[PDB]
């Protein structure tokens, strides 16, 4: 539970000892309890707080370095499926704020691309999953005409 709190950097409450996003506003999502069937409602506040393609790529950075982190913990086989479902989802989501441009409502494709070319060496491993995940969908041609132009008119 406590591990998709600092992956995520949401907390119910929230505030205490830190600066992570505080949770609001709906109703359900108010319970001191989380799981399973609770990461999409959460990635749905904080993609719809101004990088969202940035915090996302970080997001997935500390979920693989968790997986280095709790290879080596005792009770690495009851969060495995948690695991699993966040690089479900967070990739999910990731490809879906990369799939339209009116998805996430702060931050553009040129916002995003301008900080991936400033710092690929970051991003160079979550775009593959991006494109592993979209290719299989079949929902990538649109995708491949949406980035490329971004970049373009960056450059340009």
């Amino acid at each position: 539970m406590t591990a998709i709190e600092d992956i995520l950097q949401i907390t119910t409450d929230p505030s205490d000892t830190r600066g992570y996003s505080l949770l609001k506003s709906e109703e359900v999502p108010q319970g001191s309890t989380l799981g399973v069937d609770f990461i999409d409602t959460l990635l749905l506040y904080q993609l719809t707080e101004d990088k969202p393609f940035e915090y996302l790529n970080d997001c997935f950075r500390r979920n693989q370095q968790q997986k280095r982190i709790t290879k080596n913990k005792p009770n690495a086989e009851s969060l495995h499926s948690t695991f699993q479902e966040i690089d479900r989802l967070v990739i999910g989501y990731g490809v879906v704020a990369l799939q339209i441009e009116n998805f996430c409502m702060n931050g553009a494709f040129i916002n995003y691309i301008t900080g991936i070319v400033s710092n690929v060496n970051s991003y160079t491993d979550f775009l593959s999953q991006i494109i592993q995940r979209a290719i299989l969908e079949g929902t990538a041609l649109d995708l491949l005409n949406a980035v490329f132009p971004t970049l373009l008119e960056y450059c340009n």
